[PDB]
């Protein structure tokens, strides 16, 4: 009664991408990421938390995205040993034997199997990522493998079909530099 | 706490999605579109105060973007003269009534409910242009032609002769704005 609102989309189209920020702690990130949907046009913005173990497994995430669309929240509780539930407690089968998140797009998300595995050089793991693309947040398990070439590069690749490849420049944390193509450190 | 940014490399087409509250007197707004240099997003927050003959009072701006935080708090007196929000004067702004904000087509509504324009009546303003995201304001030669009640030709007047004929609803508010902005 106090207000209407009236929303607009815009017809004009500008080539973009994404602009994530993060801050990091010991044990948990919190992140406002932006950007365009792809099949819309139209932008979103997600917020989200994660929350990791002293292993660097993924303990809990929580996800709050806005768009055209609506918001839409996400509360997802791991184990640390592949088991899965809602914020209501409820256990999510799905995704058994996911250790990690991945979350597009983000290159943040290429940190977690890094710090788990704690790989040597030229060695290979193959991983079951939980793959939450925004902006509709619905979680699937994929297939990836981690290849370590040196300290500060990593061979990321798909295991389900795709064949896509990457090398990852990464820090001495772990955090991305250059996903070549892909993302870049500012 | 340690901060990381990242900028997106991949590119995709993009536009604004504007989600404005309008009362009587004023409009507070959410508004999120594409840096059309950069490639990359960032979200105006803005707010508008005018008085009841639809002259514009107050007007202020936030905006966040990869190159940081922006803010722009304009007053106005009704009568074409212009202060920051800390009093200093803004010659530069002189004559300007109406404020005009890109991306949005909020803002037309302005001159549609100030002149009280007859069908087929045009009528030349000094509006007060402001583009998002840099927000340096700059006075600008438009005019506007009450075509019927709900349809208005818009021309720009500075020499790109671009012109439009907005469809609006029963209290001046843009419904479409062919080729750059359509309600939802």
């Amino acid at each position: 009664s106090r207000d209407r609102l009236y929303t607009w989309a815009g017809l004009w189209r500008s080539p973009s991408s994404s602009w994530e920020a993060l801050r990091l702690e010991d044990d948990q990130a919190e992140s406002q990421l932006r950007a365009p949907d792809e099949r819309s046009g139209l932008p979103y913005q997600l917020d989200y938390r994660l929350r990791w173990d002293a292993d660097w497994h993924l303990r809990e995430a929580v996800f709050h995205v806005e768009s055209e669309t609506g918001v839409r929240k996400l509360h997802l509780l791991a184990d640390g040993r592949g088991h899965w539930q809602d914020g209501d407690g409820e256990a999510l089968p799905a995704f058994d034997g996911c250790l990690d998140i991945d979350i597009w797009p983000s290159p943040f998300t290429n940190t977690f199997p890094i710090r788990r595995l704690g790989l040597a050089d030229g060695q290979r793991a193959e991983i079951r990522a939980l793959y939450i693309e925004a902006p509709a947040l619905e979680p699937r398990s994929m297939r990836q493998a981690y290849t370590r070439l040196d300290a500060s590069h990593y061979l990321y690749e798909n295991l389900e079909g795709s064949a896509f490849k990457a090398v990852l420049l990464v820090d001495e944390q772990g955090l991305v530099i250059d996903y070549p193509g892909l993302f870049q450190r500012l």
